[PDB]
């Protein structure tokens, strides 16, 4: 692709405004944004996660306005943040309590937090915790994995083109590819570590390169891809399940000529 | 709205005030606190009381009347923070010993510090943590609770319209919204979280947009809205309340005119 | 006043000052300490004893004589335009060998560590103030000055609660903060840690500046040809071998540079 | 004499992945070290190969060049590829209290990479100079109570994998003129693991007068450390877990005497 | 007053290392303290000499400027630049001897807890001033500490002026850079308490600190010596017993130097 210029005036520019829901597993009809309890195997042979256990990966493919020597539109700026940060503050529906009659123990412990805009799919490179967990029917995950895929496994290519299939702890964006998306990702890890969710609406990303281009919808299409593992709610029992939050995505995009 | 110039010279006002907390207030000598916290013992059974929720606070300030193609006034910069930061100093009051012969365990854990300025009510979008949480007569919340609440239902749109009314935990601002408004939160979780709070005179926040706008106060009101849940305070029982503090707000406005 | 010009050419000064730190100091050796921490059996008979109760330091700095002949419309006023400050005696908190609480069966004493502020202000007048109590019942003692006819409603703001940080050792921290309503003449900067194991985080340099100027390049401007300076610096709390707390405190340095400015 | 960059012909790029190498215990343990055990003293303190992370290291050759040209390297992008894999808390762990979930891959890390125009040059540091260093390694000799603080003696090139143990080498900061070198050691029993991923993030690795590496012989080195914690299994033993790292170096031709 | 640098042998550099001096209390220990005891009262803390961290100098010796007589006007050397960072951070991954599990079958507890991390570059001997945690503390016999204690030296005592002019001999504890004096010093160091705090120490050897002050002055080298002055207590090792001792590491300076004419 030579890359030529921005075209300009009214016409020129176009918004996509959207939320991505959390998948992180929908254990029962009243556990929209809840994983399943987690449950540990006795060896790294009988890790056996059911599908309602797993953490995915969010998707949409947003059609953009038809287009067609050809143009493109060009995502040039983002706004984002995680909806709902204050319901973490229900430290009274069925939580355990942090010390004998005090309150609820609040979401807490490992949170990873993403988000990408791309022209085409997230590109997903496969790495294991463990090459022999049996993943389960219904998911998307790494084939044929050896001990290789423990630490890397080129075999374990593929695309985000589905939601609520690809596990997130299957699965990273690809930094071998990747060249026409921007993604950002954070994990925390820990059992106590404190989530810190920051919401503004003043904030904004530039997805524009080093050569002052951004990602190009491939077939006027853009891909947002998300996830918001905020930590785990822990029930008066004990057991522990994955918590996660909608994402809020605005981008502004603009047409930019292309010889391809 | 076409927005042109500022009118420069009697073109500059300034509104100055405090915003008190909205925590319970669960009896007569208890302001800034909520009851002490209970625990349901499943989600279906989630009853919060009115006084053990922590709402958020609004002021709606009118600013001199413009117009007896108009003026309006324009909210351009924010000096904010939270007031009384030191009374989490106090660890002798009845709380809960950290071991024997140690002092009270100090004011700590969850904490949203919030704060907002606009030229109109702020937009709220409701998301519960649980869906079927029977939330108190005198507070607005989420109304059709579906499944779907807990992660988003574009039916639950409010407006922070009443102060002491809609509970912090079933409400965050509307990213979809608020073009008129300038919002900032922080939610900082966990029973062992630390208040790290801050002061100066010297901070600046600037309210314009990436086109040089602020907020544009319509029928002449300025809203500002707030929550500062410092964290909890632990009794000697173990009982836990949470605990706020006010937020100082100066807010500097030009005219504008626009059509 | 209308701010005019800055006078240049003996136009400068420097005031360098140690605040020392009002912690209780509850023996004749235990300067920097306070008494050890008393809890209340209720909520509502919260009693604190004066020397259980960190204050707010502060010094008033005389300046070089200004304006000793009649002038007409007009004085000059030292304006503070820079600052240097830190905490003094950071590395006396590695003493972990003094009577403390062993951290388990064998080990070193617990560091001072707990809840901290840490604040300094630079300005032409005192410090103004507004009351703000954690328990509008406590009642606070003789030789402190608090806030008065307390109300429910001081928990949170009670706008009769003004007052000057114009003495030392007497305004307790926990009763007490700027009033960000006033001090249009001074520069504030504060910091409340809260929790009982936050560690003490401190850093010292001699290469960084504080700018005191507005944002109309204003300084503080010194009334009578005094300087006023307020710090506290509460670090956490020392835990003795019995488990007793007390605060401990460290001085600060100031170093603030001064021009003279002229006013009409 | 580092003279002009050439323009137009003038750049390359090198992409690739370095492996972690955190002892390998059994042909199912790729990733992980031995199970971490206690020697009673410094003086009976031996640890097994299986047991001890070491650096890794890619030597990769540029196009050849050859008053001469060599390649300078100008920017780097790199990042740990599988962050999300830590997210395994249902795999022969140890529950962090009745009926939770395992306990996280947490503790020291080590995150370390350079990108040079000749081999890392190493500087040894032994926490105890009594530790025996087993077969295979390649390690600090002739060591002495000194060796604990700074013993001179103790140089050496990264130029072997599974050689140079992590805990007694560190990059000799007297030497690697040709070098760029970053880490992090965050240390502590719990200290949770902040791992930050994306494609947008640049360092340059030109010097204060505008020089990057410079590649001796046409090749490039990458070295890397990636100790992201230790995995705690049902019975408390603890592993060391390693994750890979990509490196994407942008190199441009430049002449030299 | 400072007039201009001399260009055109008009710059050098100094290059070293500063090892801790953490006490040693035996000869297999270099580096670690004595483990530490608790007095069984606060008026009779009485901390051993090899128990207590002491501040680390050098003083280096510059090209020989001034050979001539001259008349009104000298050359000093001027420091710039400095680049420095802690020596063998990776050996705190021993985790593997002599040590108490963090928990049953657990690794050995790293070294964690307090840290001073702490240095200094000047045209002459870093000044201190005194400040202690207890007045009544007994400090030993080959240590420099405030004399003439009174209650007023937990706070601040200006009795207690010294210089970092010796090495092994000036405890952390006892001592801090003077922010009174130290003008042809530049000084930078952080405490961090607290029995679990984790290290965390940083490597490159891509960053550069300016030692210029807001004139465009570095210190300027009396008698051509440099002085670097350094702490890196980074925490302490806990033995199996839970008996727990300071570790420290030695910290490298390369420092960039100028010719400047002097009045
Ligand atoms: C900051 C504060 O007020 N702490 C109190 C809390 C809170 O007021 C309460 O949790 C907020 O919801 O209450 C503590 O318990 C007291 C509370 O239960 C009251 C209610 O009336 O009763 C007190 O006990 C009474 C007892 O009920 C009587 O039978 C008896 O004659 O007198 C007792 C003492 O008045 C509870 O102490 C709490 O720990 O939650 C006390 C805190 O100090
Ligand atoms: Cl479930
Ligand atoms: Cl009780
Ligand atoms: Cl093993
Ligand atoms: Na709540
Ligand atoms: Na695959
Ligand atoms: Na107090
Ligand atoms: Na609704
Ligand atoms: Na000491
Ligand atoms: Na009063
Ligand atoms: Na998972
Ligand atoms: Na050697
Ligand atoms: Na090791
Ligand atoms: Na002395």
């Amino acid at each position: 692709v030579e890359v030529l210029e921005v075209k300009t005036g009214v016409d020129s520019i176009t918004e996509v405004e959207c939320f991505l829901t959390p998948e992180m597993g929908d254990p029962d009809e009243h556990l929209r944004g809840f994983s399943k309890s987690i449950s540990i195997s006795d060896t790294f042979e009988s890790d056996s996660p059911n599908r309602d256990m797993l953490p995915c990966y969010s998707v949409a493919r947003i059609p953009l306005p038809n287009l067609n020597n050809i143009l493109m539109w060009e995502a040039v700026t983002l706004k984002t943040e995680v909806i709902g940060v204050t319901s973490l503050m229900n430290v009274h529906s069925n939580g355990q309590a942090t010390h004998d009659n005090g309150a609820g123990k609040p979401v807490q412990g490992t949170s990873f937090h993403f988000f990408s805009v791309g022209g085409e799919a997230l590109e997903l490179q496969g790495v294991l915790f463990n090459y022999r967990t049996k993943y389960p029917d219904g998911t998307i995950f790494p084939k044929n994995a050896t001990v290789q895929s423990q630490v890397m496994n080129t075999e374990h290519k593929a695309y985000l083109d589905k939601n609520k299939a690809y596990p997130v702890e299957c699965w990273v964006p690809d930094p071998t590819r990747n060249e026409n998306t921007r993604y950002f990702g954070t994990l925390t890890g820990g059992e106590n570590v404190p989530p810190v969710l920051h919401i503004t609406n003043t904030a904004t990303t530039v997805l524009l390169d080093e050569f002052g281009v951004g990602p190009l919808c491939k077939g006027d299409n853009l891909y947002l891809s998300a996830v918001d593992v905020c930590g785990m709610f822990t029930n008066r029992s004990g057991s522990q399940q994955w918590r996660g939050l909608s994402r809020y995505f605005k981008v502004q995009l603009r047409k930019r000529r292309v010889k391809n």
